[PDB]
């Protein structure tokens, strides 16, 4: 349901969406082809709903730690640019849009928060945090505050939380580890801590959003505050006499901002993947494109070589670059959609005093987790007592090993668990250069045609191992076919077995909400267990 001969590009509010307009207009007198450009309200989230039907735009610009996920999703057609243009482009920023192997994004520019102070009202902004509740007192006795900055975005407050030592996924070797999650170790608690107090002690309101502390520093009421490069034109609009330096430190050390790049990727269901290759490479990421863009808003400091060495000339570019590297680059990975609703959540309920900071950084953590009720698995993987509905719990894993996704899923829409873990992971799309173990937790044993998908998918996948753990049997009696199907899975290569207390203490710990109650065993777990054990061993004889 997308009109071919022409471009649609979604693009955020916040970025100079006319200056774009007008590339599409050099680009439409140069072509013929009309390109709109709209910007909805949660285009990110917008965005994976439709394209997963055919619909959307042709383009879709946000930064880049979204496009992971989507790519997973298999919403996004491969870019391949040759290796004359990948020169144009600074290498880092090529970094910031590889996954599995491929390339997914266009990168365009490096967004970092900077402390933008008033020159008027504050010549000498603080160097630590520390100085700004003394600074608000000075402040509040002349009629103005000293900080306001959007306290309702993760995004603003995760250079304070990273400073002392917070972090989303640790990174080493390379690669991100998707188990050790840093939300809420002594770090990311002290820096919000000292961000709450700040509230508390009545230095910032709880409520302040992006606009009301854009308005309150482009009227002179506010000392200082803390955005992008984005919100530049609009100071500049009001005559405040601005300057753009570093994030204050804290305890000592500097605050850590995560960076962005903001990104264009294809709709893979796009008939025009050609003209949007062509408008990308030829007339946006040009010398005159971003120019058109950077004009309406600027972009900071874009990806482009020859342009960016001009830019670089402007001290307040040279301040983000500042914060960009004592910053962290934002991976790219699926799992940083959930990470960021965690902390969202985290914030918000730290700041309004509906949780302490301790207790709202606790559940950070977990939510950020694909986490059952545990309810849910108690009622569903008792070895003893037959539900009518199968839950699969899953691990995928790179042998090199190294884990790439951890999650559940359960029957939908007259759909069985098995043929919709096989779509996730068709959809997905793996680099087949690489080997990889799919591990299943299910509470039923697959039916007899899910058991054909499974092998044939199997043997359409050679780099893929299977590993299915199971709570009960479904169907294996002799007047039933599900158990050859067993059979010819476990000729496919998959490895079967019934699961043991050791099986469901890991699931426990793993892919249930368990609030730190250790796993209780139900009465007749190991004795269900042994028996269904031998069952099974009959079965593969
Ligand atoms: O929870 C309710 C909200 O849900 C939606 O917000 C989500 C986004 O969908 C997530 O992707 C994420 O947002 C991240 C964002 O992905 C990340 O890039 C960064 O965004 C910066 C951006 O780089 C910069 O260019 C500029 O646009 O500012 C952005 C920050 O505002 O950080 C974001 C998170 O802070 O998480 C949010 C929820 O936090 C939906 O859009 C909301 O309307 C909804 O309330
Ligand atoms: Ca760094
Ligand atoms: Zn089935």
């Amino acid at each position: 349901k997308i009109e071919e001969g022409k471009l649609v590009i979604w693009i955020n509010g916040d970025k100079g969406y006319n200056g774009l307009a007008e590339v599409g207009k050099k680009f439409e007198k140069d072509t013929g082809i009309k390109v709109t450009v709209e910007h909805p309200d949660k285009l990110e989230e917008k965005f994976p709903q439709v394209a997963a039907t055919g619909d959307g735009p042709d383009i879709i610009f946000w930064a880049h730690d979204r496009f992971g996920g989507y790519a997973q999703s298999g919403l996004l057609a491969e870019i391949t640019p040759d290796k004359a243009f990948q020169d144009k482009l600074y290498p880092f920023t090529w970094d910031a849009v590889r996954y599995n192997g491929k390339l997914i994004a266009y990168p365009i520019a490096v967004e970092a928060l900077s402390l933008i102070y008033n020159k008027d009202l504050l010549p000498n902004p603080p160097k630590t945090w520390e100085e700004i509740p003394a600074l608000d007192k000075e402040l509040k006795a002349k009629g103005k505050s000293a900080l306001m900055f959007n306290l309702q975005e993760p995004y603003f407050t995760w250079p304070l939380i990273a400073a002392d030592g917070g972090y989303a996924f640790k990174y080493e070797n390379g690669k991100y580890d998707i188990k050790d999650v840093g939300v809420d170790n002594a770090g990311a608690k002290a820096g919000l801590t000292f961000l709450v107090d700040l509230i508390k002690n009545k230095h910032m309101n709880a409520d302040t959003d992006y606009s009301i502390a854009e308005a309150a520093f482009n009227k002179g009421e506010t000392a200082m505050t803390i955005n992008g490069p984005w919100a530049w034109s609009n100071i500049d609009t009001s005559k405040v006499n601005y300057g753009v330096t570093v994030l204050p430190t804290f305890k000592g050390q500097p605050s850590k901002p995560f960076v962005g790049v903001l990104s264009a990727g294809i709709n893979a269901a796009s008939p025009n993947k050609e003209l949007a290759k062509e408008f990308l490479e030829n007339y946006l990421l040009t010398d005159e494109g971003l120019e058109a863009v950077n004009k309406d808003k600027p972009l900071g400091a874009v990806a482009l070589k020859s342009y960016e060495e001009e830019l670089a000339k402007d001290p307040r570019i040279a301040a983000t670059m500042e914060n960009a590297q004592k910053g962290e680059i934002m991976p790219n990975i699926p799992q940083m959609s959930a990470f960021w609703y965690a902390v969202r959540t985290a914030v918000i309920n730290a700041a309004s005093g509906r949780q302490t900071v301790d207790a709202a950084l606790a559940a950070a953590q977990t939510n950020a987790a694909a986490l059952m009720d545990p309810h849910i698995f108690t009622s569903n993987f008792n070895n003893g007592i037959g539900r009518h509905k199968t839950y699969l719990c899953y691990e995928v894993e790179r042998l090199d090993s190294f884990s790439l996704d951890f999650g559940y899923l359960r029957n939908k829409n007259g759909c069985h668990v098995e043929l919709l873990f096989l779509r996730y992971i068709s959809d997905w799309d793996l680099d087949p250069g690489r080997c990889y173990r799919v591990t299943w937790f299910t509470s039923w044993s697959p039916c007899y045609d899910c058991a054909r998908h499974v092998a044939d998918f199997l043997r359409g996948n050679p780099n893929l191992s299977l590993r299915i753990f199971t709570a009960r049997l479904y169907f294996c009696e002799d007047r039933k076919a599900e158990p050859e199907g067993l059979r010819r899975l476990h000729r496919a290569g998959v490895q079967i077995a019934i699961m043991t207390f050791k099986d469901y203490f890991y699931c426990w710990n793993t892919f249930v909400e368990n609030h730190e109650r250790t796993f209780k065993a139900w009465e007749g777990l190991h004795e269900n267990s042994v028996r269904l054990s031998r069952q099974l061993r009959r079965i593969l004889l």
